[PDB]
RNA sequence: GGGAGACUUGAGUGCAGAAGAGGAGAGUGGAAUUCCAUGUGUAGCGGUGAAAUGCGUAGAUAUAUGGAGGAACACCAGUGGC
């Protein structure tokens, strides 16, 4: 019900970006992405809708009780910047950034290249 | 060229060292993927030039904690080595 620290798990790819405020646990509080605020296509990957996701999902968490969060980014989306200072300015005094891309250490044979 | 000798440079042995993803066998490590279980959580997720098929309210994706299993070995790493 009433938080005061949690984490905010920027998941940014090419095609979409999913934010998720957690508490500190990774239990689940609120979260956005930007197809859910509409955008389709091409302009759920740009840094404006990574913008809007972020705020959607942070006024949610603070209706909640929440004051200071730290920052997980994953993917090589454009918009994990655009997404890391919406949530400062939406309310959020971010205190950490992180950078958690998952990195195979060799691991799996990636899919084919996509021409051919 | 053949025969009987002699020789130490070629070739090999001894002695003393040097480096190495050379090979074979038996173990073993972490990262990641997938699946599985359990919380949290809510309507999307995924994808393209753009879409749709697909997956998801029978609760997804994300996130947390674990479990299973297979394959490949980030950095080191280099017209570097064998
Ligand atoms: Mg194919």
């Amino acid at each position: 019900k009433n938080i005061e620290s949690g984490v905010a798990h920027i998941h940014s790819t090419f095609n979409n970006t999913i934010v998720m405020i957690t508490d500190t646990h990774g239990n689940a509080l609120a979260w956005s992405s930007a197809g859910s605020l509409g955008f389709k296509g091409s302009k759920k990957s740009t840094p404006f809708a990574a913008q809007m996701a972020a705020e959607a999902a942070t006024k949610v968490a603070m209706e909640h009780g929440l004051k200071t969060v730290d920052v997980t980014v994953k993917g090589p989306g454009s918009g994990r910047e655009a997404a890391i200072r919406s949530l400062q300015a939406t309310g959020l005094e971010v205190t950490a950034i992180r950078d958690v891309t998952p990195v195979p250490h060799x691991g799996c044979r990636p899919p084919k290249r996509r021409r051919v």
